[PDB]
């Protein structure tokens, strides 16, 4: 009898020490909203500020280094 | 700490848009790591974010207004 109040909405689990629904309940107090409410925020929120801007950063270290060559040199290699 | 490392966590569902769970997986497959790990640095973080009031709060109650603090226990059994 699952009327699912939300349309094509999915569910998933979360795992929280006792300590932190104490934290959320304050949270939720002031707010005086389910705590739900304000996951489904930070998750957004979340997601704006990891996916806003990227010129800011650069890009990571990438030559692929050992080159190839002649190979031919030795003979007065050394103190030249 | 007593004990740690224990299992005892409550449990909380939350509800997305199904394409959220898609979002989640480029962030949680691109960095390689547990979802679980996403949410709880998700939470947290957003608890420093909304902790801007840490005026040095210290009730003498303790927080006693929600919930007297009763749970049966001492005896009771769980198995031996």
């Amino acid at each position: 009898m699952n009327s699912l109040a939300g349309i094509d909405m999915g569910r998933i689990l979360l795992d929280l020490s006792n300590e932190v629904i104490k934290q959320l309940d304050d949270l939720e107090v002031q707010r005086n909203l389910p705590r739900a409410d304000l996951l489904r925020e930070a998750v957004d929120q979340y997601l704006i500020n990891q996916s806003q801007t990227a010129r800011t950063s650069v890009p990571g270290i990438w030559q692929g280094c050992e080159e190839d060559g002649v190979e031919y040199q030795r003979k007065l290699r050394e103190e030249w």
